[PDB]
């Protein structure tokens, strides 16, 4: 196993515009196969990256900035990871989805709006080359990645992930740490071969003779953890307050972070932006696609080496010497100036201030069947991706979604376009529900903790519970999607279309 904490943390450069004016900002990003060293003792690794970078460059915009990004495919015609042709036409398809973006439907990166190299071939839902991001939403941590039909888990694992930040000039008065002291942290677990090449399972453990090859796997757990493209890195920090945009860009793995010196995290934001009130945390869970906007005060730890630790297991308990480690902070950098940043308690207006009428209430269940090969096929409400759309909210209206989870594992449920509030969680008799379809609660409703009292777009739906959320579908109408963000699940039909009707 690679030696931990020997490479410094890379800080992705901020992408510079091809053209910019007061009325518009135009960017160009090209997907390319490239090589990068992920660790001091590894040979270079072959990856796929936006502008040839892993992670891709960080994009910074202001609220309401009129942005355009021309995402281009200039990758090889053949993939380098195991493709299962039985779960679903050029071999390499790509489409960029701005996760968390309030985007017009033809710029949202629909799974079937893919395109091959140079846009030679395009999916049935392709409409445009240059994506449009009006950015008329709250300041927040967004991130972009590939979303191609049936290839999402592979393209993302290949390295197609990047951070996107929306800055709301009105929040500047909070004086939160900024600039050099505002650092994004993209966490991705990977398994790397001796030759430095990426390893992605070609099939499940002990493959059945009647199983396809390659064969998609229901989940993926890497043996190594990276942050911003480097294995267990270290970051030199000044003894003061820092802001971190934590992003889980992993296929399956869920993290449960904490600091080994017992220090606290100060959560100031969730997927949807600033929380109404800051929350002191000793630890926090972060499933795939979830984002935590936090402040860490290093002021009193000058000289110390602090480890960002993980206690959540993935396909087993955490290994103290490996996946139990994320990165290491080193409070040894001299202060460049006085720490003028603040860690205010009053961050933003409450979401509950809004009083919307409940137009509809959808009850959805997390299930699945089994294919001809004996493999599990996860389905949202027992429907397949290709079946006729069923989740059809009306633009401008608010609905309550009740997600029933009779499975034995947690599912990070994500809805495109919108941001939503969490109402509560409640346990139920799984056996009963599975045998009679009847839902019987075995305890009271549990309201969300301070962490989920803001706006979320990716939410954890625990096993044996019913999760209720509320969302106002808009401002745009069109064809979008909602799905589990565990890529291995998403690619084998745990994804459904979502039509916001007008
Ligand atoms: C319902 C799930 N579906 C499977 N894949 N899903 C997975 S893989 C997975 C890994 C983690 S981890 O870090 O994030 O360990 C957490 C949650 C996970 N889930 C969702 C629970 S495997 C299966 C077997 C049966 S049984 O009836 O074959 O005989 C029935 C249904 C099945
Ligand atoms: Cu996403
Ligand atoms: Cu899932
Ligand atoms: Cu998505």
């Amino acid at each position: 196993t690679l030696e931990k904490f020997v490479d410094a943390l890379p800080i992705p450069d901020t992408l510079k515009p091809v053209q910019q004016s007061k009325e518009k900002t135009y960017y160009e990003v090209t997907m390319e196969e490239c090589t990068h060293q992920l660790h001091r003792d590894l040979p270079p690794t072959r990856l796929w990256g936006y502008n040839g970078l892993f992670p891709g460059p960080t994009i910074e915009v202001k609220r309401n900035e009129n942005v355009y990004v021309k995402w281009m495919n200039n990758l090889p015609s053949t993939h380098f990871l195991p493709i299962d042709h039985t779960i679903h036409e050029p071999e390499v398809k790509t489409v960029v989805h701005l996760h968390g973006g309030v985007t017009p439907d033809d710029s949202d990166g629909y799974p079937e709006a893919w395109f091959s190299k140079d846009f030679e071939q395009t999916g049935p839902y392709f409409k445009r080359e240059v994506y449009h991001y009006p950015n008329q939403q709250r300041g927040a941590i967004l991130w972009y990645h590939d979303h191609a039909m049936a290839l999402t888990r592979l393209n993302v694992y290949a390295g197609l992930v990047g951070a996107y930040i929306i800055h709301d000039p009105k929040e500047k008065r909070l004086k939160l740490p900024s600039d050099e002291y505002d650092v994004p942290l993209l966490i991705t677990d990977r398994t790397i071969n001796e030759d430095g090449s990426l390893f992605y399972p070609s099939a499940p453990e002990n493959p059945s003779p009647s199983l396809p090859n390659p064969s998609i796997v229901p989940a993926f757990c890497g043996e190594t953890i990276l942050v911003n493209g480097k294995v267990w890195p270290y970051l030199e920090v000044e003894p003061r307050k820092y802001r971190f945009r934590v992003i889980n860009a992993s296929n399956t793995r869920t993290y449960n972070l904490s600091l080994d010196n017992g220090g606290d995290f100060i959560q100031i934001g969730s997927d949807g932006g600033l929380l109404p009130r800051s929350v002191k945390l000793n630890s926090f869970s972060l499933a795939p696609a979830e984002r935590y906007d936090i402040i860490i005060d290093f002021t009193a730890y000058e000289g110390e080496s602090i480890i960002l630790a993980n206690s959540a297991g993935c396909g087993g308990d955490v290994n103290p010497e490996t996946d139990a480690n994320i990165m290491q902070f080193r409070v040894t950098k001299p202060l460049a100036q006085k720490d003028e940043s603040r860690k205010p308690k009053y961050l933003a207006s409450y979401p509950s201030v809004q009083h919307e009428r409940i137009q509809n209430i959808r009850t959805l269940k997390l299930a699945g069947t089994q294919d001809e090969y004996g493999r599990p096929v996860l389905l949202l409400n027992n429907k397949r991706w290709h079946d006729p759309v069923t989740e059809t909210p009306k633009v401008g209206t608010t609905e309550i979604w009740s997600i029933i989870n009779p499975t034995r594992g947690t599912h990070p449920i994500h809805l495109h376009l919108v941001s939503f509030r969490v109402l509560d969680r409640r346990p139920f008799d799984i056996a009963r529900y599975q045998e009679s379809g009847e839902l019987s609660y075995t305890g009271p409703a549990v309201p969300p903790p301070p962490s989920e009292k803001g706006w979320k777009d990716t939410i954890q739906a625990h096993a044996g519970e019913v999760l209720r959320i509320a969302a106002t579908f808009g401002p745009y109408s069109g064809r979008y999607v909602w799905h589990c963000h565990i890529l291995e699940h998403e690619d084998y039909d745990m994804m459904r279309p979502m039509d916001i009707t007008d």
